[PDB]
């Protein structure tokens, strides 16, 4: 009956963020509902040989949601989802959003140790995974959960066994009986993001419908998405970068289409780009290097790429400059964190800004301090530690009061651990990382 706990913005900041129109108090399912009303038959997801329209995505994820409701899963409960880069990922995401189940999307690369830690932390009543994943290849991990009194009530499996509940069976058909359901309230937790770079297993980041939808809408505007955007989803779909910056959710917000790839391997990605005339992609620097190494051979297959976002690791200027020369598309640098703040070079920034900086915040109410070791603001342009708060930056990790008191200051700035300097033009350069 209690909704998932999380650390709230002050009411004065919530009001401000509503007054500015950042927080519009709609569930994240707004993206689907609006697109179904506007363009039900536009393609939402391309996955392998499948073409999911907006109304198909909407009907498939309602089916799953009615099935879960039928089982007493709803507001107050949590789910652990671990799916590869396939359409069912988003069907499941929107299904849990619709049903009011707070979902943690594990990376498909996470193994038993991480999944165990997540299950201990959110005690999910629903687990959704794939039988082709190493961890669910046998029944050992699911069995270990009974021992520890953490068995979920429902396990749905992709590529399922005859014994299992088939995830695709619960998507294909709605429940036999009607049980009511609804999203969690727009200013309550919608789902858990995961931190990057924390010491042990990733820390849980509660995200509300209000703040995630804002970052998605605002990112989609900055990146200039529209209904002809076709975005390659080659990075892990659950990752903040791939999901909201502007990510699949931004593309759906804009009425475009997400094109799935299993991973960023260049030859296969290039084939998907050519086949579906992908015009946007998002990559981390190591994946850009791989593409850069094949792109001359395949210039023709990737001509349609119009925009490449790059972020997630340091991206030297020498490499940035190769993106337009070799990939024949525009560069946008992105520096963000699942905890909130996202920076983009703008599409009309100068070439030097795009090649040498990681841009500037989504929001004019993204507040930045760049501080020395005495936590005093450095002189303009020097390197300091980044601290930030704003309308989509979280206010604390899930159930971690001790850690939270260490990375938030008294004004509720979050200390991301990133080292940065502000350039004269107003943009940020990420130059490193600092501990504790
Ligand atoms: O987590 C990251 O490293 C990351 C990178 C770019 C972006 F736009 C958002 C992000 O969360
Ligand atoms: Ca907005
Ligand atoms: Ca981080
Ligand atoms: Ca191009």
């Amino acid at each position: 009956k209690q909704l998932i706990e999380f650390v709230r913005w002050s009411p004065e900041r919530a009001q401000h963020y509503r007054n500015k129109g950042y927080w519009i108090d709609q569930p994240l399912t707004r993206i689907l509902t609006v697109g179904v009303q506007s363009h039900p038959h536009s393609l939402a997801i391309i996955c392998g040989e499948r073409q999911l329209s907006y109304i198909e995505l909407d009907r498939l994820s309602t089916n799953l949601a009615t099935r879960l409701a039928e089982k007493g899963l709803g507001k107050g409960d949590t789910a652990l989802v671990q799916l590869p880069n396939v359409a069912e990922f988003y069907i499941v995401f929107f299904a849990l959003l619709k049903a009011g189940v707070v979902v943690l999307n594990a990376l498909y690369s996470h193994r038993q140790y991480e999944l165990n830690a997540f299950i201990k932390q959110i005690q999910p009543k629903l687990l959704i995974g794939s039988r082709q994943h190493e961890v669910f290849s046998n029944n050992q991990f699911i069995d270990s959960l009974h021992d520890v009194n953490l068995s979920p009530e429902i396990i749905l499996m992709l590529n399922h066994q005859a014994t299992d509940f088939g995830l695709l069976d619960w998507i294909e058909t709605p429940a036999e009986t009607f049980v009511d359901f609804s999203s969690t309230p727009a200013d309550e937790v919608a789902f858990f993001q995961l931190s990057g770079g924390s010491t042990g297993t990733p820390k849980l980041i509660p995200r509300t419908h209000n703040d995630y939808d804002y970052s998605v809408r605002a990112s989609a505007e900055i990146c200039g998405l529209n209904s002809n955007t076709r975005l390659l989803c080659a990075l892990p779909a659950p990752h903040n970068f791939m999901l909201s910056c502007p990510g699949a959710l931004g593309v759906l917000h804009a009425g475009g289409c997400v094109v799935m790839a299993p991973n960023p391997e260049p030859l296969n990605c290039f084939s998907i780009i050519q086949r579906h005339q992908v015009n946007m992609a998002s990559l981390v620097p190591s994946a850009v290097i791989m593409w850069l190494e094949k792109a001359a051979q395949y210039k023709d297959q990737i001509q349609s790429l119009k925009l490449l976002q790059v972020g997630g690791a340091s991206f030297p200027e020498s490499l940035a400059r190769q993106v337009p020369e070799v990939l024949n598309c525009k560069l946008q640098q992105a520096f963000g964190m699942a905890e909130g703040l996202v920076n983009y070079t703008r599409l009309d920034d100068s070439d030097e800004q795009i090649f040498t900086t990681q841009g500037r915040p989504i929001s004019s109410d993204d507040e930045i301090k760049i501080v020395d070791e005495q936590y005093r603001e450095v002189p303009e342009g020097e390197i300091g530690m980044l601290a930030t708060r704003g309308p989509y930056t979280f206010c604390g990790y899930y159930q971690s009061p001790e850690h939270n008191s260490q990375v938030f200051d008294e004004d509720n700035y979050y200390y991301s651990g990133d080292l940065v300097q502000r350039t004269p033009d107003g943009n940020l350069r990420v130059v490193g990382r600092i501990k504790d």
